[PDB]
């Protein structure tokens, strides 16, 4: 495989589905690199056990944790910290109200060169035991060699692009990792990065970030096909925002117009939303717990019921995963029959105007509150037209492993949407509990 795309590791499934997983002490291995120093983007951390998850010969070198933590919450992460001399922190400036770090990366500096790590688990041990999360791990990028002068630029733009990216927090810490990113080679890159972070875009920067970020790069780099109304759209999250009192208001607006951008030429097409069902949770690994990191209050929800008539359960028999509960995010747009994909994201997006973008100023200005990383996988970048769909995630390789299974079944007229702060005292979950918040 060309695509460098995983799953992390679940505690809890046969091995035939843990064959080709990653868990967070094999990203950080030797056999990967021989750390010199790591920068964790997050935005929750358990800082003793992540301090574990490094070799010990790797757990006294440089760590910075960038987070978006303020006031108590950010005196508790510095506490956490405070035994670790080696730790240092970066607090990402969230000067729009309701703004979240949702932004997961790992940059790992070797003496050997450096690797980027994109991916969607909080650097605690619930998020990495029994969740279906996804990963994308970078080539081992070389140093370029001191007196030469090279771009180190992919074709898809990576390297000036997480420059970027990284440029936006006005960060010293962030600056220093900006130039070792400069000194070495990332060309063979092939995945375009997608970002969001907190502020109000005009004119050019409209395009540099968000649901118009991905908007530009489907017009620039994906080709429109015959029928291409009939290719429905999916998106799969694990955390629901206010959208709004109807679907015009953003979803099916802006949203779903940005989503089905493909080439530069100018809707019936389907939207496939996928979100635990209150049964994906009960029945899951975890029980009831899961939905400890599926945050979809009640307030939000009753103000928006029109959403709930596009969800679909949860179900992965492809990756064995159908009672991992999904922490990760995905994006993609499946042909008709489910068979091939003209794309496919995997980010720290969950279904929300903070994370994505909303317009404002009559449509002038993309706003965003949030940080969010995401990649996304375009067949051109591999020179191809489309991938097809690989049948059984872990068994050619111009086949794209889809981590969950197609097509998404709808809601029984008896399900209902996961929301964390109510009770279900109903049924018990797979350790025998109930759920009261
Ligand atoms: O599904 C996503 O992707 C996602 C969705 C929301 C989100 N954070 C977020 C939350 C929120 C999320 C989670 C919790 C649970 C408590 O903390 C977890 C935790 C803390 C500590 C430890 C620990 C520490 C040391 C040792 C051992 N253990 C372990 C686990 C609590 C709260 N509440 C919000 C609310 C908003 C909001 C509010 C008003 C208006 C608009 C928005 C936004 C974000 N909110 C993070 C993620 C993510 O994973 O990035």
């Amino acid at each position: 495989n060309p695509f460098q795309f995983y799953l992390t590791r679940v505690s809890g499934v046969k091995p035939k589905y843990n064959s080709g997983a990653l868990h967070i002490k094999d990203i950080l291995s030797p056999l990967f690199g021989t750390l010199v120093s790591s920068a964790q983007f997050n935005y929750c951390f358990d800082v003793d056990w992540l301090v574990k998850q490094y070799p010990p010969e790797f757990r006294k070198k440089p760590i910075l944790l960038v987070h978006g933590d303020k006031r108590e919450a950010k005196a508790h992460l510095h506490a956490q910290a405070k035994p670790y001399e080696n730790i240092s922190l970066c607090q990402a400036k969230l000067d729009i109200a309701f703004g979240t770090h949702h932004t997961k990366m790992m940059l790992l500096l070797y003496e050997e060169g450096l690797r980027v790590v994109i991916h969607t688990s909080n650097l605690i041990h619930a998020d990495w035991h029994q969740k279906t999360q996804g990963i994308w791990l970078s080539p081992l990028y070389p140093r370029i060699a001191d007196g030469t002068h090279k771009s180190g630029e992919s074709p898809t733009h990576f390297k000036a692009d997480l420059i970027s990216y990284l440029m936006a927090y006005n960060a010293p810490s962030l600056k220093e990792w900006i130039d070792v990113i400069h000194k070495h080679d990332l060309s063979e890159t092939n995945v375009y990065l997608i970002g969001s972070t907190p502020g109000r875009f005009q004119g050019s920067q409209k395009d540099n970030w968000g649901h118009f970020r991905l908007k530009k790069l489907l017009k620039d780099h994906a080709s429109s096909m015959p029928n291409a109304e009939s290719w429905p759209v999916v998106g799969q999250f694990s955390s629901v925002g206010s959208l709004g009192a109807d679907e015009s208001k953003w979803l099916c607006s802006e949203f779903k117009e940005s989503m089905l951008t493909l080439g530069k030429e100018s809707s019936s097409v389907p939207l496939y939303l996928i979100y635990p069902s209150v049964e994906n949770v009960r029945t899951s690994l975890e029980g009831y717990p899961a939905g400890g990191s599926l945050p979809y209050s009640i307030q939000t929800a009753e103000k928006q019921n029109w959403l709930h008539s596009y969800f679909h359960k949860w179900s992965a028999e492809t990756s064995g995963r159908s009672n991992a509960m999904p922490h990760i995010k995905t994006y993609m747009r499946p042909s008709p029959d489910f068979s091939k994909i003209a794309w496919f994201l995997v980010t720290s997006a969950n279904l929300s105007k903070a994370a994505w973008g909303a317009l404002e100023k009559n449509g002038t200005q993309l706003m965003i509150r949030s940080y969010e990383l995401g990649v996304l996988f375009l067949p051109s970048a591999f020179g191809l037209d489309s991938f097809k769909v690989k049948q059984k995630f872990f068994a050619p390789m111009a086949t794209f492993p889809v981590p969950y299974d197609l097509p998404p079944e709808l809601y029984g007229s008896k399900d209902r949407p996961w929301i964390w702060n109510i009770p279900y005292v109903k049924a018990p979950d797979t350790h025998g509990n109930m759920w009261v918040p």
